DNA sequence: TAGCGCCCCCTGCTGGC
DNA sequence: GCCAGCAGGGGGCGCTA
């Protein structure tokens, strides 16, 4: 802990990170702007991987389908689809996923006590969850 | 420094069951 | 409906040409 932050427990090896640390966590400091919105980054990689929601740029191509990411961590994640890989498993019932999003999820839906269900105002049914209300709203009643 | 890399976060849909 | 699969837009770190 060479370059100790003075704001928190925290430090780093180089003065550097500790600048970007101290941007991203204490001072906010985001010199690198979009001008086509109001978004800024700490770095500017993530400025230009939001660029490219803007252009519909894909430069990260699948070589298994037509489908390429505008991230290439989006294409790593989606070449699961192919290999069905699971990376995450639940450390209470062992069941796997392909997503770490899918997995908290699931701990919030199978291993989580007294969770706030969502509840459809047309038939008085109760539903787990947000989007499984959209669907139930769609195809039942008239959405 | 900008540029890779990591991984996480969160969000919201599909379609088999 | 439940469920896991699956894609889009982001944050924060560790590292370094
Ligand atoms: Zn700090
Ligand atoms: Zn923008
Ligand atoms: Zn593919
Ligand atoms: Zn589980
Ligand atoms: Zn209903």
């Amino acid at each position: 802990s060479p370059h100790k932050c003075p704001d928190c427990d925290m430090a780093f090896v180089t003065s550097g990170e500790l600048v970007r640390h101290r941007r991203y966590k204490h001072t906010h400091e985001k010199p690198f702007k979009c001008s086509m919105c109001d978004y800024a980054s700490v770095e500017v990689s993530k400025l230009k991987r939001h660029i490219r929601s803007h252009t519909g740029e894909r430069p990260f191509q699948c070589s298994l389908c037509s489908y390429a990411s505008r991230d290439t961590y989006k294409l790593k994640r989606h070449m699961r689809t192919h290999s069905g890989e699971k990376p995450y498993e639940c450390y209470i019932c062992h069941a796997r996923f392909t997503q770490s999003g899918t997995m908290k999820m699931h701990i919030l839906q199978k291993h989580t006590e007294n969770v706030a269900k969502f509840h459809c105002p047309h038939c008085d049914t109760v539903i787990a969850r947000k989007s499984d209300l959209g669907v139930h709203l769609r195809k039942q009643h008239s959405y």
